[PDB]
């Protein structure tokens, strides 16, 4: 298949590879949602790169354009072209999951599942590096 996952989601084996020096408030639960749903906008986001006119819908037009206003925001930065915005994933995973993001960034970058650009007001992450 053309469209596979980036980025699987995370058991105890891979939490308990990280301390709670790392995690200090967050757990398997907030990591699991977290590396769910970034998995799925990056999931269909490399499916778009590859899809046509054909599967293109209305909510492939809207993640076009703000797929492509980010990217061409962050200055021409960036040598990936597969990642995110937080607001974009925030509003995505759960409104008492708090934000843990901010924490869990150094949990999910500890095993190599996912990395994060700081440029600017914006904050990209891509599915570790190529």
């Amino acid at each position: 298949m053309n469209d596979i996952r980036i980025v699987p989601q995370i058991t105890d084996e891979e939490f308990k590879t990280i301390p709670k020096y790392q995690l200090g408030r967050l757990t398997l639960e907030m990591m699991n949602e977290i590396v769910s749903k970034m998995d799925d906008f990056l999931m269909k986001k490399s499916k778009i790169l590859g899809k046509t006119n054909k599967q293109l819908t209305r909510s492939d037009r809207e993640v076009l354009d703000n797929w492509r206003e980010l990217e061409m925001k962050a200055r021409k930065r960036l040598p990936t072209t597969l990642f995110f915005i937080e607001t974009d994933i925030r509003p995505m995973l759960q409104d008492r999951l708090r934000p843990s993001f901010a924490k869990a960034i150094p949990c999910l970058r500890h095993i190599r599942r996912i990395r994060e650009e700081r440029c600017g007001p914006l904050t990209f992450y891509y599915p570790g590096s190529s």
